[PDB]
This record gives structure tokens, sequence and C-alpha cells, in this order.
């Protein structure tokens, strides 16, 4: 006998983030669980699985990344739930 | 005998997020799960599963990748319930 | 015997989201659940999944990709449910 | 019999972020969890799982990697519930 | 019998991160628990897992990282919960 | 007994006169509200009564008070004479 | 027993009289509210009664003010003469 | 038993006059509330009566106050005379 | 038994007169709230009763006061004569 | 017994007067709140009763007080004549 018991009686006013997960019994990924609360912000990927045999002979590559600029990012209660309280960005 | 018991009794005024998984028993994925609260923002890919043999023989490439510009991202309360409270962007 | 329950009572005036899933038992997936909550934001792909053998022999090629503006996103209780609260974008 | 119990009565105004798992029993991956909770902020890869023999023989490569710019991440309560207070971004 | 027993009772007001955890019995990785709560910020990577035999024969390279720009990051209580508190970033 | 109030009067006066000769909820012989005023007053849940809610009992009580409510009031209770009142907006 | 007030009067003044000559929740012989003013007043749960929420009683009780209320008042329970009252907004 | 207030007047005054001549929750014999003014007054859960609550009782009490109220009150209980009262905003 | 009060009056006096001759929660014989004010009180959970929360009671008490309020009087009980008084925002 | 108070006015006075002759919670034959002024005052848990919170009781008392509140009072109990009061912001 498995039993899972989670928040079994709330009353109040809370701010909640839940997560349950019960389970019996060139790339691969078998039977897995990703990203359930993921935040990716301003994440760069250039060359990724290319394939099989990418410029196998007398290749001639140049390559280059420039990644220059102004930018700004302003976040405020990232993944935080919260309660009776003053979130401003001002 | 597998009993899952969540938020059985609710009685204020809650902000939740709930999210509940029971199982029973050149790329490659099976059987997962995957971005079940993902937040992507500003991603970026340029190359990727190109496939079988590319740019094989006597292959001249030049790449060049210029991120540059003024972007602005305000972003309050991701990902995060609240109650009772004040969330202002001015 | 499996039994899943979830919220089984309500009575307030609460702000919920909920996702329950029960189970029992070049590119390939199978079987797998993706994107049940998702919000991507200004996402960019440039090349992917070009096909067998692309450019395979005596391929010239140039390639550039120039990000450059200005944007302004603002966003105010991203994927967070509240309540009794006060969102305001000034 | 195994029998998990977790916060199982709650009459306040909490902010609480619950992660509950349970198990009974190139690249490669099998049966794992991954970003349960993951913030992945300003994060870069250039070049990963090209392939089987890429740049095989007589291969030329010239690689630059120019991260230069002004850039301004402003973060407040990474990760972090919070009940009772302010938090504010002048 | 195995029993798991977290935060039975409740009943203030706290801010509070739980992760609880039951099991019962080129790259390989097997029924591992990875990044319930991981934060990365300005994570690089530039050549990882290139795949088999790159550059195998007469290979000429030429690498080259700069990482150089004015860059603030600005982060007030990174996976800190907190209560009846004043988080202020001016 | 005698009471004498306001015997003689010729000036054209402004007057407010109340005179008084004496010779579960339960009240008895009294004397309520003699110029009373009574705004925006509230009350929830009065005398319910014997027994309410005896067993088992859940109840989910919520009162909100809000709203643009805009009162103006001038000369409450106040008699006046050879005077100007005015209430402009 | 002789009481006077104001015997005589001779010059349109504003008066504002009051003369009185004597010779579970219970109260008697009482006066209550004589020029009594009751403004924004509240009651929550007054007087339920005899034993409630006697046995298993589960009970939320949330009450909430808020709201833009503007209460604007000149001379209150105030008699005036040769004067001016204004409330100009 | 002799009592005389105010027997003669010839200016126009403001008066406010209040004479008297005397020869669970109980009260007896009061006299409450001559020129009482009550403003913006609460009152949570009072006189809930015999044996409330008895026996494994819940409670989850939160009282909240807030939200942008205003009073703007001139002369309460001040009679006067030859003056001038003005609120402008 | 002789009281004597402001027998003779000729100048427009403000007069605020107050004359008294004599000759769980239980009160007698009182005389209370004569020119009483009571401006922004507050009150949670009184007298409740008898043997409230007897046996194994749980009680989760919040009481929460903030909000923007704005409380602008002048001439609180207190009579003026040939004066001014202004109330300007 | 003579008292004598004010007997001959000519002047034009503000006066605020009060003249008194005389020849659980329990209280008796008490003179309360004789101009009395009460401003901003609290109270939690009065007066609860007899044998309240008896056994294994859990109480968890949270009282909170903030906000932005402004009080601006001019002259509280306090008589003028032939003055200039005046509240400006």
């Amino acid at each position: 006998p498995l039993m899972v018991k989670v928040l079994d009686a709330v009353r109040g006013s809370p701010a909640i983030n839940v997560a349950v997960h019960v389970f019996r019994k060139l790339t691969t990924e078998e039977e897995f669980v990703e990203g359930i609360y993921k935040v990716e912000i301003d994440t760069k990927s250039y060359w990724k699985a290319l394939g099989i045999s990418p410029f196998h002979e007398h290749a001639e590559v140049v390559f280059t990344a420039n990644d220059s600029g102004p930018r700004r990012y302003t976040i405020a209660a990232l993944l935080s739930p919260y309660s009776y309280s003053t979130t401003a960005v001002t």
C-alpha cells in the first residue's frame, strides 16, 4: 500500500506552489521528467547536434560570435510566492 | 492500492499552482514529460540537427552572429502566486 | 485500485491553476507530454532539421544573423494567480 | 507499507514552495529527474555534440567568441518566498 | 514500514522551501536526481562532447575566447525565504 | 413641581428645545434616541437566536466595504440665525 | 422643586437646550442618546445567542475595510449666530 | 431645591445647555451619551453569548483595515458667534 | 439648596454649559459620556461570554491596521467668539 | 448650600463650564467622561469571560499596526476669543 498525502487542509490565504510526482514499477533520452518549473532567460546556443560527419574533409570554417549591446532585464519576485506584502518596480 | 491525495479541503482565498503526476507500470526521445511550467524568454538557437553529412566535402563556410541592440525586459511576479498584496510596475 | 483525489472541496474565492495527469500501463519522439503551461516569448530559431545531406559538396555558404533594435516587453503577473490584490502597469 | 505525509494542516497565510517525489522499484540519459526548480540566466553554449567525426581530415578552423557589451540584470527575491514584507526595486 | 513525516502542522505565516525525496529498492548517466533548486547565472561553456574523433588528422585549429565588457548583476535575497522584513534594492 | 423654560422670547431665536419631566436582549423603561442621528451604520449577524450552528457547522464569513462614497453635511443638529450656510462644489 | 432656564431672552440667540428633571444583555431605566451622533459605525457578530458553535465548529472570519470614502462635516452639534459657515470644494 | 441657569440673556449668544436635576452585560439607572459623538468606531465579536465554541472549535480570525478615507470636520461640539467657519479644499 | 450659573449675560458669549445637581460586566447608577468624543476607536473580541473555547480550542487571531487615513479636525469641544476658524487644504 | 459661578458676565467670553453639586468588572456610583476625548484607541481581547481556554488550548495571537495615518487637530478642549485658528496644508 502506497499512500501520498500532500496539503490535506488549508484554511488561510496562502500563496503556494505544489509539484507532486509518484512513480511505481547522437542523443538518446528515456523515461525522464524535466523542466517542471524552469525559467530560462537570455539563453543562447549556436551549434548543437549538427549530425553525422559534418565538415568531413577539406573543410574551411570561420566562426565568430559577437554578443554586444545595451540590454536591461528587471525582474521582481522570480519563482517566489508571497502574501500580505508589496512588490513594486519603480 | 495506490492513493494520491492533494489539497483535500480549501476554504480561504489562496493563490495556488498545482501539478500532480501519477505513473504506474540524430535525436531520440521516449516516454518523458517536459515543460509543465516552463518560461522561455529571449532564447536563441542558430544551428541544430542540420542532418546527416552536412557540408561533407570541400565546404567553405563563414558564420557570424551579432546580437547587438537596446532591449528592455520588465517582469514582475514571474511564476509567483500572491494574495493580499500590491504588484505595481511604474 | 488507483484513486487520484485533487481539490475535493473549495468554498472560498481562490485563483487556482490545476494540471492533473494519470497514466497506466533526423528527429523521433514517442508517447510524451509537452508544454502543458509553456510561455515562449521572443524565441528565435534559424536553421533546424535542414534534411539529409544539405550542402553536400562544393558548397559555399555565408551566414549572418543581426538582432539589433529597440524592443520593449512589459509583463506583470506572468503565470502567477492572485487574489485580493492590485496589479497595475502604469 | 510506504506512507508519505507532507504539510498535513496549514491555517495561517504562508508562502510555500513544495516538491515531493516518491519512487518505488554521444550522450545517453535514463530514468532521471532534472530541473524541478531551475533558473538559468545568461547561460551560453557554443559547440556541443557536433556529431561523429566532425572535421575529420585536413580541417582548418578559426574559432572566436567575443562577449562584450553593457548589460544590466536586476533581480529581487529570486527563488525566495516571503510574507508580510516589502520587496521594492527602485 | 517506511513512514516519512515532514511539516505536520503549520499555523503561523512562515516562508518555507520544502524538498522531500523518498526512494525504495562519451557521456552516460543513470537513475539520478539533479538541479532540484539550482541557480545558474552567467555560466559559459565553449566546447563539450564534440563527438568521436574530431580533428583526427592534419587539423589546424585556432581557438580564442575574449570575455570583455561592462556587465552588472544585482540580486537581493537569492534562495533565501524571509518574513516580516524589508528587501530593497535602491 | 414647577419647571419654566424660555418663558419670554422677543428676538427671533433659533431654538432646539427638549424638556422632560419625570415624577436574550431585554430593555425596559428607557427613553432612546431623542435627537439621534445615525449615518452610514452597519450590522452583520445580530441576534441570531438560541442555539445557532450547534453541531458540525462550517461557516465562511467575508465582509467587504469599499467604493467611492462621498458624504457632505453642513450644520448637523445646530440651529443658526442671521448667518449664511452654503455648500458649494 | 423649582427649575428656571432661560427665563428672559431678547437677543436672537442660537440655543440648544436639554432640560431633565427627575424626582444576556439587560438594561433598565436608562436615558440613552440625547443629542447623540453616530457616523460610520460598524458591528460584526453581535449577540449571537445561547450556545452558538457548540461542537466541532469551523469558522473562517475575514473582515475587510477599504475604498475611497470622503466625509466632510461642518458645525456638528454647534449652534452659531451672526457668522458664515461655508463648505467649498 | 432651586436651580437657576441663564435667567437673563440680552446679547445673542450661542449656548449649548444641559441641565439635569436629580432628587452577562447588565446596566441600571444610567444616563449615557448626553452630547455624545461617535465617529469611525468598530466592534468585532461582541457578546457572543453563553458557551460559544465549547468543544473542538477551530477559528481563523483575520481583520483588515485600510483604504483611502478622508474625514474633515470643523467646529465639533463648539458653538460660535460673530465668526467665520470655512472648510475649503 | 441653591445653585446659580450665568444669571445675567449681556455680551454675546459662546458658552458650553453642563450643570448637574444631585441630592460579567455590571455597572450601576453612573453618568457616562457627558460631552464625550470618540474618534477612530477599535474593539476586538469584547465580552465573549461564559465558558468560551472550553476544550481543545485552536484559535489563530490576526489583526491588521493600515491604509491611508487622514483626519483633519479644528475646534473640538471649544466654543469661540469673534474669531476665524479656517481649514484650507 | 450656596454655589455661585459666573453670576455677571459682560464681555463676550468663550466659557466651558462644568458645575457639579453633591450632597468580573463591577463599577458603582461613578461620574465618568465629563469632557472626555478619546482618539485612536485600541483594545484586543477585553473581558473574555469566565473560564476561557480552559483545557489544551492553542492560541496564536498576532497584532499588527502600520499604515500612513495623519491626524491634524487644532484647539482641542480650548475655547478661544478674538483670535485666529487656521489649519493650512
